[PDB]
């Protein structure tokens, strides 16, 4: 059970409006025979179109929704729709593109897919909810064969050209025409009651229907995923290095130690309530304070109601009031006004966030996590946490040339003292570029209002 069998069966009442009289009895080899493609017996890595739902859930960074609408069916004109918000008009002689030939069509869509996957995937899945117009036009743009590579570079393979009779990825297909060895699910295989518009408004207002193929299209892929990773979620699958995952992860951990470690020389807090992950470690293992941790796994369907996160059912909760609460990554409908706080800005243009369900993304970083949509009114009782550096580590060097360091947030002895050390401004430009790092990667930083670095000066004494 790699691959989906081409003998799987696959249910036909979704697509007996376009094509009347289907049989009820199809195979996925049947259909792809109808949709005019030959597998011939090929054992090249390409055993069926169609991909399960646990192989479509390892490859959603390839997730393009597809719809196709008859516009008047070998003589009528399609509109072509995508969930990257692009209609094209095929003439069989919110971007909406007039009637042109196939022979032209094919050409955008080859463009159209290179430039929204080369940074998010190897390969296209197309996410569909199969009325039968989608499938019987795959033909004109697509072509099937034995898994290939690049004409350029070791990736596969995912372009074909007509005119040079080779193969591209997506970074090197300018100019081809043909969508080659491409994957799709059918959403409606999952067991649905209804249209696709009442199970996708089910969960989500943010995509409404303009009654265009790109809104299907879009509809399509965000049902796909409140499916797939808001009511069921899987934190046993693994995605691969595409970006800056690394190195954000890295800020991550650096911003997070250097925050609570200041809030609490700052402030001095006797207690410090670590509400997040139940697999989380002391950032700050020689700190003063005690450390009590509270397990919630990352939201991905509303933000938590901070109400929820203390209901201790008959007994008595712990008292959040005291000391200071840490929120890192714990995303609540309002915080505490004695929180710290990490909360990712789903808003967020990247190759690792992906739109998502209900103004809500999906963030890509190893694993992946719906994350509810940014909002502005969950951080009233705080403010946003300024940049500082902050050491009371020795002036020693150890050891890249230097200019010198002239700056109002390096708190420490030698900045204090009036001329900041080599080696503090070293950690000082390292500290900052990880903290711009995990900034532009979309997290933002929130924090009580008495927080004031002011108080970290004291320190060195
Ligand atoms: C669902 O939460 C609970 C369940 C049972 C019990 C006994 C307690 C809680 N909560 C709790 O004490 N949270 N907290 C965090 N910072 N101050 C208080
Ligand atoms: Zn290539
Ligand atoms: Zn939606
Ligand atoms: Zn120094």
């Amino acid at each position: 059970p790699t691959h989906l069998s081409v003998d799987t069966k696959f249910k036909t009442e979704g697509l007996c409006v376009d094509i009347p009289g289907i049989p009820k009895d199809m195979t996925y080899r049947r259909l792809i025979s109808m949709m005019g493609f030959k597998m011939n017996y090929q054992v090249n890595g390409y055993p069926n179109m169609f991909i399960t739902r646990e192989e479509a859930i390892r490859h959603v960074r390839a997730w393009i929704g597809f719809d196709v609408e008859g516009c008047h069916g070998t003589n009528l004109p399609l509109q072509l729709g995508f969930s990257t918000g692009v209609n094209l008009v095929a003439v069989p002689t919110p971007l909406m593109y007039k009637g042109l030939p196939w022979n032209v069509v094919r050409i955008k869509i080859v463009q159209m897919l290179s430039d929204t996957l080369k940074n998010l995937s190897d390969r296209v899945v197309f996410v569909l909810w199969a009325h039968g117009f989608e499938l019987t036009s795959m033909k004109y743009f697509v072509k099937i064969g034995p898994e290939r590579t690049c004409c350029l570079c070791d990736r596969r393979a995912t372009c074909f050209s007509t005119a040079s009779d080779t193969y591209a990825c997506w970074h090197h297909s300018i100019g081809f025409d043909y969508v080659y060895n491409p994957f799709m699910i059918d959403v409606q295989q999952w067991g649905f009651t209804g249209n696709l518009q009442s199970n996708h408004d089910l969960y989500c207002q943010v995509h409404g229907n303009a009654h265009v193929a790109s809104c299907d299209a879009i509809m399509t892929r965000c049902l796909a995923v409140h499916e797939c990773f808001v009511k069921r979620v899987d934190w046993t699958i693994e995605y691969p290095i595409i970006g800056d995952e690394l190195k954000i992860n890295a800020a991550c951990r650096k911003v997070q130690h250097m925050v609570v470690k200041a809030a609490l020389l700052a402030d001095k807090f006797p207690v410090l309530h670590d509400i997040g992950n139940p697999k989380a470690i002391k950032c700050v293992p020689q700190a003063d304070v005690e450390w009590k941790f509270y397990d919630a796994q990352p939201c991905s369907d509303k933000a938590y109601k901070i109400e929820e996160l203390f209901y201790s059912y008959a007994t008595h909760s712990d008292k959040f009031t005291d000391g200071v609460c840490l929120f890192w990554n714990c995303n609540v409908d309002r915080y505490p006004a004695n929180s710290i706080v990490c909360r990712f800005d789903t808003r967020v243009l990247s190759n690792l966030n992906l739109p998502g369900c209900d103004g809500g993304s999906l963030y890509v970083n190893k694993h992946a996590f719906h994350t509810p949509a940014f909002d502005k009114s969950a951080f009233v009782n705080l403010k946003q946490l300024p940049f500082f550096y902050y050491s009371d580590s020795p002036c020693e060097s150890h050891g890249i040339d230097y200019v010198p360091l002239k700056s109002a947030t390096c708190i420490t002895r030698c900045n204090l003292g009036g001329a900041v050390c080599r080696h503090h401004a070293n950690e000082y430009r390292l500290y900052l570029d990880a903290y711009n790092m995990m900034i532009s990667a979309g997290f933002s930083l929130w924090v009580y209002k008495q927080f004031d670095t002011y108080n970290l000066w004291n320190t060195f004494t």
